[PDB]
């Protein structure tokens, strides 16, 4: 998280963070709970090449990263078979959990929007997670939660505004439909953050819009960062989770 | 280039080597001579954001790098503009010297190949370059440039290949119709060998058939070298080069 | 700390990190509390070029760094006048506190010993501290404080080891008289715990024989942890701490 | 070589290459032809600890290192029993080549000083090598080799200047006798550079007055460079050397 602050122990329930192994289980992604049994991430965090499953850990909330550990294991890696990098798009990945979680008011699941949502610019929107505080910049030891408001940038914009300063036509996409832009220079999501959530305030309840995908760096001039658009997937969410 | 060997002096007189102002001029992507006055690259060299001319410079071929340069000026970077990642493709460029190079028997142009072309398996080709010989091993001083012969292989096989070990959806394009492949777990191109020239002998004439453009790794099990098919853009390349 | 364990949390009262201002205070360097308001501590973590005082802080006893940080300043930093490097001798310095600290069942001074005091092999001894727990591998998060029984060996059966493989003459001395050798392939200090304590229980009584110094990497054949001899430099030290 | 430029190709014909065995043979130190068969080099060069001959190489003057590489081998390596760091002092060593080097004009023997030239306060003395042009900066290809001109600085001035901002006592010499000191701020040697020659041309013949030895970082404010003084190794050297 570039910009913002540390999350207060009562906000973002649903934030995990994904654990690979090796000298000791490390964090390299995010995630959210968005059923007991299912947490979401971004596709390019497992994939798209094939991981042992016994390699990968499960950790839920916590305020400090490593400091109270409790991992769980993961039965199932569910990945789009549209994916093969983020710039092309799909970057959205499922993992059941070996086992349900025992829900609480410090834990539990995170709502997905209605079909219908879009996220216009102007509504209270906010990013969460362990990576990065700027490019090449790693979150420092204990290693909070963070988060930061971030404002939501109309799709045709946001890719109007890729093409600047590239040689790429104007016609061609760089931003997609199923992709979603939010941050500024001085407020983004950025690498550690990948495949956590981009949560919006909508009528009294927190909506995810999105997953931490990609970008070009991170509050960089003119290149908001990208996030997998909740609405375009919830059909094959819905495949197989309840 | 992994595998191979060093290359004889009157081997490839269309080599080119880009480089970037810097501590020193450094060599960042190969190149291939077409026209007295055009370097033939990969877009990825030199995009998709656009950059200054005067940080670039065109070395003609060398047997040892850096041994005895004699740096060119550019006029003109022409990158495709349905270009953004190589894993997109249209990973192509052209480069217009400022003057054009009095063509000699040790440096003159390679011969593009005819719109028909298609250079299917079983056909003698070379990747030339000054990258890396493995997976993050540079090229040790004194810098030679190197050749490896790579079996070509039909993009349809070559793209499943590539479905082998991930989750990306069989149907799904990984490879695509503008790009060819070619090498094996012992003989490929790699860092550094980008946007330099694949040449096949066909029937009496080296012809330029790929441009390096990408793969996973370099010489990595079923993920042979993918390089930007110089027949698909024959008519961009004509609408510039004479 | 290489092999050992983790420390319970009624374990070392006197352990002390300390912390250099950066990105986040980061600890370098182990020392230990033997006065209410002086901490003991090696000469190379704070020398032997002078550094600005406000740039340092310490931590007593913290059972996982960064955690639950009480960061103290520093009135002043006395290095003994014969330091230059640790191979030549005197690692040894002292730090006085702002002010006292309020001693209490957990946190609280170590004893330094007699004289004619000597540690002698077969000795129940142990070191501890947060350094790496092998050549270049950092102490993983959440970094608990590490303790490790180690065997003491006697100068000049150390000094023969360190010949072994080495150009330097046998009747030049290599572990030199100030110092002292403890540890093994299986258990040694390492980098990140130089400056902490070495105590060993002689006779009912925790006694601080040594401080982190020196070595030839850590855990490594032939090449035992090397300590400053507190005995040595006693005079030095009561010269300061009342 | 930090300052100074490249060396013509007449000069410095005793230059000598160090090379170790890896993926290339990678120079590590620099070296001075004090006899047809024996080269001039500092210990920890390859010292302390006891290396492998057949891991190393001797390449006499080049213009450009690796460009042109004739590597002899070494049947002797004799490093000064006294020696274990540089700091405590003999940083020096020799190295016997298999077979007698056919001297001549474009390479040949330096001359070593009589056991009494003391070289005084600021003379014209020259360092050379293939070293680091500054803190943390390599020397970039074609590694031409580099020389510069660098002030004497009395043993006294010298080890006065190394204590200034520094904790050792004013009476403990960290400049020793068997030490000399060359250089400032804008011209000195670096690492890289280390085991090569320094020399003062006294009576229209030159004469090497020490091997680039060690220092405080390069060319830093208040740390000259520090070299071995060869006339206090004399008769070490004459006792191998005819
Ligand atoms: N702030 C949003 C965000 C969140 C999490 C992770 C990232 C990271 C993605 C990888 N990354 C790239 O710059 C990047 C990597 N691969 C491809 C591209 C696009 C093409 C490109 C390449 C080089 C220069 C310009 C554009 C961009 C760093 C930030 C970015
Ligand atoms: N052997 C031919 C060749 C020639 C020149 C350069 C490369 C390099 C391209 C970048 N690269 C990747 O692995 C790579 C980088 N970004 C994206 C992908 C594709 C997606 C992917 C990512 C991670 C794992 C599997 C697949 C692959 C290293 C080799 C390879
Ligand atoms: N396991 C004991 C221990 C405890 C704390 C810190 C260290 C570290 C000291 C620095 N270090 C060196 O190897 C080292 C650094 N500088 C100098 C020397 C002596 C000379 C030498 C150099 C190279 C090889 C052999 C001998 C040794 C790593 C371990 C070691
Ligand atoms: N310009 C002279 C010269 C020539 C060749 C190589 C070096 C290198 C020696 C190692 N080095 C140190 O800074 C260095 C390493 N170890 C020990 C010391 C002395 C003690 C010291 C350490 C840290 C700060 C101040 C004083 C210094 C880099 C330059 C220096």
């Amino acid at each position: 998280i570039v910009g913002g602050q540390e999350a207060p122990r009562s906000k973002w329930p649903w934030q995990v963070s994904l654990r690979v192994h090796g000298p000791y289980w490390m964090h390299f992604c995010g995630g959210s709970l968005i059923h007991p049994q299912w947490v979401l991430t971004a596709a390019h965090c497992v994939g798209p090449d094939v991981k042992d499953l016994a390699a990968l850990r499960v950790q839920l909330r916590e305020q400090h990263l490593y400091y109270q550990d409790q991992l769980l294991p993961v039965s199932r890696i569910i990945v789009h078979p549209q994916f093969y990098t983020a710039q092309i798009g799909a970057d959205i990945a499922l993992l059941e959990l070996e086992e349900p979680v025992k829900v609480s008011s410090h834990v539990h699941t995170v709502t997905l929007p209605p079909a219908s949502e879009t996220f216009p610019p102007g509504m209270p929107c906010w990013v969460t997670g362990w990576g990065d505080v700027d490019n090449d910049e790693r979150l420092p030891p204990p290693f909070p939660l963070k988060q930061v408001k971030v404002p939501i940038m109309e799709n045709h914009i946001c890719d109007a505004k890729y093409h600047l300063g590239a040689y790429t036509g104007d016609d061609v996409r760089i931003v997609r439909d199923d992709m979603l832009c939010a941050g500024n220079t001085r407020r983004d999501s950025c690498q550690g953050d990948s495949g956590g959530p981009l949560v919006c305030k909508v009528n009294g309840t927190w909506l995810q819009a999105g997953v931490v995908s990609w970008g070009e760096g991170c509050a960089q001039p003119n290149r908001p960062g990208i996030y997998t658009r909740v609405t375009y997937y919830l059909d094959w969410i819905h495949h197989y989770v309840p």
